[PDB]
């Protein structure tokens, strides 16, 4: 086809051309040094006049549209070898300006590819172990050399494992030292995410370099970028942590504080909450969540019996304390057994005989167990009232706890999303999670409480058991939206969601 465009040339008229698409790029070239009288046009290559200006090619010529703009530029091999020779100047001014102008072409995969075949990457590395630090712009020209170097980077031509170590450490110095330049700290962590999130071995480097303490205190500064840009480096070290040690890593961040650093530095921040830094948030809520995934999906094994111990803990709590009698020997063991199995039908576990049954469905599997011995360590008070008042199976209104809270985990997962892995595109989080160390527990508490509310306000009975989890997923669902800033909010939004309200609004 025929596109008409504007190719400009710098204190000279555009020229107009009707461009044949059929017709080869460097015969076009030629044509427009002609009009201008520009000898060498083998120097030239075309180029967008506006945007990101990218250089234009043989394979990229079909996306020039009718009515583009054009420039005529230094071809990106004659510049990119211009640009080299120039960092490698006696003249200072000469290599920050050289600097600067890498800093904007690298991002051109056309330019990259260029100077990345012209040993560009080793180029800039070495300037930045063995440059001369005693000039007046060293911390403006690192920073130009830096985002040169990671453009370069990301373009997915140059494995990380080329990268000189020493550099590495040099840039992972940087961010573990008290304070460097605020600029210099930006460029290292991005550089430091991007090597985490591109590569293997490179990865185990940084956990050395940098403790966790120090990866956080980066949260503790005003700048949002920094902030964004830090968080963005832990949730690489979340994102490509080995299945083995994630829950370690997590566990480390969490003894440092990382959770209420974040609510009181960026969402109780004094400036609002940007773009970028929201997409991080939701990202690591993300990663946070699905650390629940490996006990989601994990049966409970019947035959071990430090894993029974917990359903014994869970049933002693419930039932055996001070005011009872006591179950002394004598009572035969074929006795003793007929008062547990009893005890799991009034917990309203299916299998009574042996409960551990009721865990081998996955999902929710032994997070389910963790949740309700959670209850019943952490809320006694709570598990207490609940299993009391729903004790006799004999009564067709009362609602089975086993089988409820088994059925609330699995619930739960699938309503904030367990076992996703993010995109680049959302920015949606749930901010009543950064409120409190072990808020997906605290979670169960307060819906195991509501779905009991909700149970008894239908008047449920056994074979209304999947009406009632409906009608309790939607009130945990709408309660959402609003936003919660805390548990108790979101406790509070559940109290004015009762059955009497849902029902009125499907009305509408």
């Amino acid at each position: 086809d025929i596109v008409k465009v504007a190719i400009e040339w710098p204190g000279a008229n555009a020229q107009l051309l009707e461009i044949d698409q059929k017709r080869p790029l460097a015969s076009i070239i030629k044509e427009v040094c002609d009009g201008w009288s520009l000898p060498n046009p083998e120097y030239y290559t075309l180029r967008y006049a506006d945007g990101p200006q990218l250089y234009i090619t043989e394979q990229t010529r079909s996306d020039i549209k009718n009515g583009t703009i054009l420039q005529l530029a230094i071809s990106p091999s004659r510049a990119a070898r211009q640009l080299m020779e120039r960092t490698q100047s006696s003249n200072m001014e000469t290599r920050l300006d050289a600097m600067k102008e890498l800093a904007k072409l690298s991002a051109d995969v056309t330019f990259a590819t260029e100077f990345i075949n012209m040993d560009g990457i080793i180029v800039l590395t070495r300037l930045v172990e063995s440059g001369t630090k005693l000039l007046s712009h060293y911390s403006e020209m690192l920073a130009f050399t830096l985002t040169a170097f990671l453009e370069l980077m990301d373009h997915g031509i140059v494995s990380w494992d080329m990268v000189s170590i020493t550099f590495i450490k040099q840039i992972a110095g940087y961010v573990s030292q008290p304070m460097v330049d605020v600029s210099i700290l930006q460029r290292s962590l991005a550089i430091l995410e991007s090597m985490v999130l591109n590569s293997q071995s490179l990865y185990q480097k940084i956990a050395e370099e940098i403790t966790v303490g120090q990866l956080i205190s980066h949260l503790q500064v005003s700048n949002q970028e920094i902030q964004t840009y830090a968080i963005a480096l832990i949730n690489a070290l979340f994102l490509k942590a080995p299945e083995d040690k994630r829950q370690d890593m997590a566990n480390a961040f969490a003894q440092k504080h990382l959770r209420s650093i974040i609510l009181n530095h960026v969402i109780r921040g004094n400036r609002p909450i940007k773009t970028e830094m929201a997409h991080q948030l939701y990202v690591l809520q993300v990663l946070t969540f699905n650390l629940l995934e490996e006990r989601m999906m994990t049966k409970m094994d019947p035959n071990d019996q430090a894993q029974r111990d917990i359903i014994f803990e869970l049933r002693r709590i419930a039932f055996d304390a001070e005011s009872d009698p006591s179950n002394a020997p004598g009572s035969g063991t074929e006795k003793r057994k007929a008062m547990y199995t009893k005890d799991y039908k009034m917990l309203g576990f299916t299998n009574h005989i042996n409960p551990a049954m009721d865990f081998t469905q996955t999902p929710p599997g032994m997070l389910a167990l963790d949740n309700m011995l959670y209850l019943a360590k952490v809320h006694q008070d709570t598990y207490i009232r609940i299993v009391l008042e729903n004790s006799s199976r004999e009564d067709k209104h009362e609602c089975p706890f086993g089988r409820s809270a088994i059925e609330l985990t699995k619930m739960l997962c699938e309503i904030l999303q367990v076992g996703e892995l993010p995109n680049e595109g959302r920015n949606d989080y749930h901010p009543m999670f950064f409120t409190h160390d072990r808020a997906f527990e605290e979670l169960f508490g307060i819906c195991i409480q509501l779905l009991n509310k909700t149970w008894k306000e239908m008047r449920a009975t056994a074979e209304d058991f999947n009406k009632v989890m409906q009608v309790v997923r939607e009130q945990i669902t709408r309660a959402l939206p609003s936003k919660p800033n805390s548990l108790d909010q979101f406790k509070s939004k559940l109290r004015s969601l009762s059955y009497s309200e849902i029902l009125r609004l499907r009305q509408s």
